[PDB]
């Protein structure tokens, strides 16, 4: 796992669009932005199927509903090298006020955003450009 | 972490019943199977009493209700060393289609198939033998 | 990560309130306790306003309703070093009983005992000192 020091080298070349006081003791929080984000109403039949989405202008505060799950287009772009992997994790404030998650994890050479999944238990609220999730880097065995 | 070729010299040793599509950039595809999956209806009082379980048949399209948690036997069978461990992480699609799943995992020593818990947001279905969680190898300091 | 010979080293000084039968074949098991633990009953509006919590006395159980997230205080107590971070991950019991938690970290330096999250997806309960997250650690790359 790489730390507050290496990843600070990712900025720019691994890390795009990033805030520098978001690089952590061991990770990086990633944040959520765009002009929308995503709310499923209606479930998916996997693979085939996929879930029904209702988009939502994304204005400075994400509403969400019990129970639903949202999707949200990090403001960071990824450029992965193939010798790294990400471990998305919650980041602690989200998991401890009520918001799940499960683990994802961003492959060696994946290029672009994330988007991701937040689960509301209640109806709340995440403000746009707040970090979400605790980013874990991983350096493979072999690239 | 362990790379796409380390893992693929885990097939038919540490990783049995696989399928060698399921070998990823860094980490292993785990699939859904068995003749039947479980639907957890009654809540558990741990650690004495278990949830309870209701019994159904897994044809070809497992169908889930919103709010409850499924056990699906995995098609893989895994054979760990004392040297090696894994993190079971949740496939992106099933999380973006609004799956939950808690990290988990694979213990060294471990010996058999694994059971994991898909919780659905959603009224929803799985595809028997479809791919829905991304297995991170993590190899231990010292055996 | 760390392996069980490894963990054992830590009790006493990096993990303090410990049990030496928690420590696993690669992780240490995180126990909850405290005089009382806590109910989300009203969503957060994140970051400007926490969830709001309700107090309850935990004497030998704790009773957990469907579709709410409780807070549990660890019994251990953390004295993270420089160079040593944790991954925490559900017991696999509490996974496929029903029990949500999202991937969190502990991060290098923290230091104290950590407030966990558990979402109920059916009303159930959690034995007061009993075993319910599966701590991995992980060593940084550089302290």
């Amino acid at each position: 796992i790489l730390s507050h020091q290496s990843i600070k080298n990712l900025l720019g070349k691994v890390i795009l669009n990033y805030s520098e006081e978001n690089v952590r003791e061991n990770g990086y929080d990633l944040r959520i932005c765009g002009d929308k984000y995503y709310e499923l109403v209606q479930g998916a039949e996997l693979p085939e199927k996929k879930a029904t989405l209702r988009e939502i202008e994304f204005k400075e505060r994400a509403i969400l509903s019990a129970n639903h799950t949202y999707l949200f287009e990090s403001c960071e772009e990824f450029n992965m090298p193939a010798d790294l992997a990400v471990l998305i994790t919650l980041k602690s404030t989200l998991a401890r006020n009520g918001f799940l998650a499960p683990p994802t994890v961003i492959d060696a050479g994946y290029k672009g955003k994330v988007n991701v999944a937040i689960t509301a238990v209640y109806n709340s609220s995440l403000k746009k450009g707040m970090a979400t999730h605790h980013l874990i880097f991983l350096k493979l065995d072999k690239p």
